[PDB]
């Protein structure tokens, strides 16, 4: 539509003069006023995917950071996507590092970050999310539509598993999967947590406290899962690609132990020194450059993990071509981020288009078929 096309000249116009983070807030609060356009086109029944028994009508999602506070969820879903995944949100409100602290490469289609975990808190997003559910029940367009809640701790707390308890406590009941990250270069000793004997204690926990609110209500799975499956949340791990062949394949037994729904390859990375406008920059990037990094931590990992533990892709996807790479490699669902800063609104229809044209061109009869192909 010319919608569409109207919105991208705003938006290729913003991202040349305008600060990044003023740019996202920007586009949140005009998605929160529902003034952005919509795909109301079926989509190929031929690029379906599920990650166990939890159903995607289409494989492209967002990812998290994007829409930290769901305050914008039905906008940005409506946009094309199968999901969106919000957060990463902590217990309580933090205000993150000091501004500017998101910077883009226009050329290198890439972006750096040390946001450093500004959200709202766990309580008020909760609220965002329990809004949106209501709205949910009504709106024809977000049926179907899956919302994952990323859960992270506060800065300075001492242990993670008391600010994820807390935060499956309140959130969890309108979840339809549960993203850990113990994945960001941005707070300190967050990372520490992806040891192999930490990271078991903490899925387990998350595990058991999901299991936990089913077992104290009374009521059944209708009436108590107030998400989109009517079921208890999956749990999904999400890492980063800053490790070594040791800590990953010492991960991959965990994972397998815990018996984990699934893992998001991959965050940011601070292995970038080629981009000649970040080097003056700390934080994680992410975009076009962290396309080849994270695909093969894909197939490391698929490997390791012997094909058990389903993947989601998150990393430097902007084509058909690059989702496809993802997929191949083992990913069954993909997450765009960068791609909406650069592409603009039409990147879901976009994207969705060249990879179902792909798939017939690659002789692929549905998308399934094509996970894991190397
Ligand atoms: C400004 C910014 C904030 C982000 N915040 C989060 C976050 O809060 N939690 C998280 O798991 N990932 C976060 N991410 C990482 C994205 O979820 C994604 O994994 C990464 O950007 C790679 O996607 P891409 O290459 O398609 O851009 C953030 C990324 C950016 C650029
Ligand atoms: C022009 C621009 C746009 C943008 N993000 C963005 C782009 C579009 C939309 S949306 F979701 F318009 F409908 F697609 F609201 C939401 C967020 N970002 N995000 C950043 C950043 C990297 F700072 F987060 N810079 C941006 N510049
Ligand atoms: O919000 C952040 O600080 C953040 C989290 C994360 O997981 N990755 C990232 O690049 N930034």
């Amino acid at each position: 539509n010319p919608e569409f096309f109207l919105y991208d000249i705003f938006l290729k116009f913003c991202l040349k003069y305008i600060d990044g983070e003023i740019c996202h807030d920007l586009f949140l609060l005009l998605g929160k006023y529902n003034i952005l356009p919509y795909d109301t086109s079926n989509d190929s029944i031929y690029a379906c995917t599920n990650i166990k028994h939890l159903d995607f009508i289409n494989p492209f999602g967002v990812a998290a950071g994007f829409d930290k506070n769901g305050v914008c969820i039905d906008s940005i879903l409506k946009l094309g996507f199968s999901f969106i995944e919000i957060g990463t949100i902590t217990p309580r409100g933090q205000t993150g590092n000091a501004k500017p602290r998101i910077f883009r490469d226009v050329e290198s289609r890439s972006i750096i970050n040390s946001c450093g975990f500004n959200n709202m808190g766990c309580d008020k997003v909760t609220e965002n999310l329990i809004l949106f559910r209501k709205r949910q029940e009504e709106d024809k367009l977000l049926s179907k539509h899956i919302v994952g809640v990323s859960i992270g701790k506060n800065k300075d707390t001492v242990n993670i598993v008391d600010d994820l308890k807390y935060c499956i406590n309140k959130i969890g009941r309108y979840a339809d999967y549960i993203a850990i990250n113990v994945s960001s270069p941005n707070t300190p000793g967050l990372r520490d947590n992806q040891e192999a004997g930490k990271l078991k204690n903490i899925i387990l926990s998350v595990k058991e406290e999901i299991d936990n609110l089913e077992k104290n209500n009374i009521m059944n799975d209708e009436f108590l899962w107030f998400n989109t499956t009517k079921k208890k949340p999956l749990v999904f791990v999400k890492l980063a690609p800053d490790l070594n062949q040791e800590q990953k394949k010492e991960i991959a037994d965990v994972l397998l132990e815990t018996n984990i729904d699934g893992m998001i390859i991959s965050n940011t990375t601070t292995q970038i020194n080629d981009i000649k406008s970040f080097e003056n920059k700390k934080g994680g990037v992410s975009g076009a450059k962290l396309k080849d990094i994270s695909t093969k931590f894909i197939c490391e990992m698929y490997n390791y993990t012997n094909k058990q533990i389903p993947i989601i892709a998150s990393g430097g996807i902007f084509s058909g071509l690059d989702a496809l790479e993802k997929i191949e490699a083992g990913a069954s669902v993909c997450q765009l981020y960068s791609c909406l800063v650069f592409n603009g609104m039409k990147s879901a229809v976009q994207i969705k288009r060249e990879l179902n044209h792909l798939l017939y061109q690659r002789g692929y009869y549905n998308l399934k078929e094509a996970i894991g192909r190397k």
